[PDB]
């Protein structure tokens, strides 16, 4: 009936203390889902793992390059190519190289992902194993890879709406899917937002549930949101890192921009970083 | 004598963040301000929220929820000493100066955790005063932000898009949010690849800048007069001002785009 998936690795990092949230609820129907249909399923349950969101000194256990003049960057990436990475940080790094689909449920937390999720990619996505400068965005190393974005909100979807309040989500998604998922080579799938889940009645988050369930059956079929291609681009420090002047000319007479970062001063297509187009 | 709050996140003494703190304290204390600071590394700052940040008693310990949990403990005052500590900073504080390297299009993780586990309900919003209307609308806040890439990389047509873009969830998101005025950001691209002299340079016109920082005219975010703030209305826009606005050609910030234009440096330059 449906004999595939067999072979395939999913990693679900959460980021939420309580075992009582509906962020909890929501790790669980994925895991159940997952595993109903072949996959194997690997957590990172942050709070439960005490996990430390921190940099320092302390994640190279080996001996400093230049400890007079500490520059994380630098130091953490002789120390992941020759082994000297602190325990916790390797752990998770082979979880993800296993890994086929990466989802982050976490709520939203000051318009961005939780203190301690923010650590995490702050500790583990170290240079060289999750992205160089000759390989960014879609040519770098996570591009077989595919990750999505389950979030939780207090707020309700007006207040995100084009004329709410706060303002358009897209805008706010950005950073996080283009800034750190895309920018190490992952293509990005349509973000999951449940809002306003503390004035949601018992019957529709059964519903909700029930639904993120029947959407990871068929999640890897998807088609990933639309970032601009790097070969859009000069991708040399003389250049600047522009968009090629014949790209340029190409867009001069076309009403919208290619995405909410790549707005070029004109429209921002809808729902960019929400939706996909096929 | 007004009063300034130095927050910086930067784990090395040795480094240029470290160097734009000194000079920030230095140059306000010369003008006569009282300069206090929050150095989140050298605090050993705990930036994780958790039940051990109520040191009372819980209202609902089976069903824990860290926003209800945390504005009752608040009110009958049973926050951990050390949230309690940096919110009579604020208190204090007529000018917030945030010094940080940008990493992952962001703020640092210890940094975030200090605006989780400091901005509580009822002492930094409501939800009656949000926006231009919240408590903090009477102090001024700047970003002092240091990169490796360059400008051009984050300028309308760089690899990493607009910058405009990625400062909007801070300045709006938790600035603005509280009520905080928001003055122009102090960008400093490249900063791996400048030399000492030009450092030097930079500091010092950094300096020149916060002799006169208090009568900067502020960036812009649309009015909270402009929508219908309560639940029933959704927090939208009301009507005539869509109707208004129908015909522009801008929008009114970043989050405001509204599908059209967004105007120029929005979140970088004031009008
Ligand atoms: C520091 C901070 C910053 C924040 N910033 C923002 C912000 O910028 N924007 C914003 O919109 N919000 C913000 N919030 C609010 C926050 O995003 C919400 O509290 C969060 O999304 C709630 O998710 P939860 O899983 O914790 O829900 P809970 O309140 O724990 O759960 C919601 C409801 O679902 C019930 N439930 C649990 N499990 C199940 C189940 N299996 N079946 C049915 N019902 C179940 C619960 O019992 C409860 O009634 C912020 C909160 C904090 C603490
Ligand atoms: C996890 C992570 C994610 C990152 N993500 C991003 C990203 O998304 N985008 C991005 O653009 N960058 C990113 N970076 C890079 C980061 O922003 C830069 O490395 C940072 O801006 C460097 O600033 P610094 O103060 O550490 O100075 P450094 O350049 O690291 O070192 C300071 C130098 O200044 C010198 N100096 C100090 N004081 C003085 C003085 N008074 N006079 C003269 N010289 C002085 C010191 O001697 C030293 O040589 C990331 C880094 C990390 C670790
Ligand atoms: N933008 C931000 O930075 C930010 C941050 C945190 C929260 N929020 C806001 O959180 C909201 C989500 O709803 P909420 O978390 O405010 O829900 P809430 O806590 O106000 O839920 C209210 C319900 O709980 C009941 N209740 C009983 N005792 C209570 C108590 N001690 N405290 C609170 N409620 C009690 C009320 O009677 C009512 O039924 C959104 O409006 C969102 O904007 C925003
Ligand atoms: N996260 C990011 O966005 C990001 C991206 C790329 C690189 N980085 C980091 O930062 C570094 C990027 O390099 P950088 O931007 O600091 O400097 P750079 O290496 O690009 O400096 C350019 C060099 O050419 C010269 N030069 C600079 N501008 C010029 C111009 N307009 N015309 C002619 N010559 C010019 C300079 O004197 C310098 O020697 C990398 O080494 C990496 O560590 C971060």
């Amino acid at each position: 009936a449906a004999a595939a998936m067999v072979g395939r690795r999913a990693l679900i990092v959460l980021a939420h203390s309580e075992r009582t949230s509906f962020n909890y609820a929501m790790k669980e129907a994925a895991a159940a889902a997952l595993k109903k249909k072949g996959w194997e399923v690997v957590e990172s349950d942050l709070y439960a793992m005490n996990f430390n969101p921190i940099i320092s000194r302390k994640d190279i256990t080996g001996k400093l390059k230049d400890p007079a003049n500490f520059q994380y960057p630098a130091e953490s990436v002789l120390a992941y190519k020759e082994g000297h990475l602190s325990p916790d940080i390797v752990a998770e790094q082979k979880k993800l190289e296993a890994a086929d689909l990466v989802i982050f449920q976490f709520p939203l937390q000051w318009f961005g992902v939780p203190a301690i999720l923010k650590g995490w990619f702050e500790r583990v996505f170290i240079g060289e194993f999750a992205y160089t400068y000759a390989a960014m965005y879609d040519k770098g190393p996570f591009r077989s890879k595919k990750a999505v974005l389950s979030i939780t909100t207090g707020g309700s979807g007006s207040m995100y709406s084009l004329q709410g309040i706060h303002g358009d989500m897209n805008v706010i998604l950005w950073p996080i899917q283009s800034g750190i998922l895309h920018f190490c080579g992952f293509q990005v799938l349509e973000p999951q937002l449940t809002y306003s889940i503390g004035h949601t009645p018992a019957d529709a988050r059964i519903q909700i549930l029930e639904g993120w369930k029947k959407r990871l059956e068929n999640i890897w079929d998807e088609t990933p949101l639309y970032f601009a291609p790097s070969s859009l681009f000069d991708l040399n420090f003389q250049a600047g890192f522009l968009m090629k002047k014949e790209v340029q000319d190409e867009e001069k007479n076309k009403k919208f921009g290619l995405s909410v970062g790549h707005h070029l001063g004109k429209s921002i297509p809808t729902d960019n970083q929400i939706k996909a187009r096929k």
